[PDB]
């Protein structure tokens, strides 16, 4: 549903904009699941897509921040904005200390100084 | 928070702890834990370079909340020097199961289902 793909060992992973909750958790238990049965060097999460964030997504994306972080994933969300990045960084997440991009590509090549 | 992969919950523990009661804490961890059952707990100390009293009370008060709710078990996280204290604080971590981090705690709590 919510395609997860895999360039290179790294995961990559782009969100648009969704309507059923229930793909975001079909997608973040899919996710969490990938990320933990078989190697890695990292995770890009896109939400170039998102003019908006729920809290629901938010805090998915939190738990998927915390969860690498656990799992010594590097991590970087790219595609943030004005009404995005505040409302993030609202319902708690540590935009500063978190590895951020402007697109998959500059994310990417993040996920390689490393 | 609390977090989740797999059917197995993950309380991860940071030195903030010391804000709440024990009490409170399990009220807290059941409310997470018994909505819904899982296939068993970690609970990762990795961020702890120093325990007290205080955090042994609640390593000793939430393993056994576990296997009270019939839930397998790892302690994950421990830095071999915070380990003999908290035995020697009352810990008995002899009979209890440990893993060096969520991943290999996670390999540990289901590569024992097959």
């Amino acid at each position: 549903r919510v395609p997860i793909l895999k360039v290179d060992d790294y995961w990559v992973v782009a969100i648009e904009e969704t309507l059923h909750d229930q793909s975001v958790i079909q997608f973040k238990e899919e996710l969490l699941h990938n990320i933990t049965g078989v190697a890695g060097k990292g995770l890009v999460i896109d939400i170039s897509a998102l003019e908006v964030v729920d809290s629901f997504v938010t805090r998915v994306l939190i738990e998927i921040s915390r969860l690498a972080e656990l799992l010594g994933l590097p991590f970087v969300l790219t595609g943030i904005k004005p009404a995005v990045a505040i409302t993030l960084t609202e319902m708690g997440l540590d935009l500063r200390g978190m590895a951020t991009a402007l697109n998959l590509q500059k994310g990417l090549d993040k996920l390689k100084n490393l």
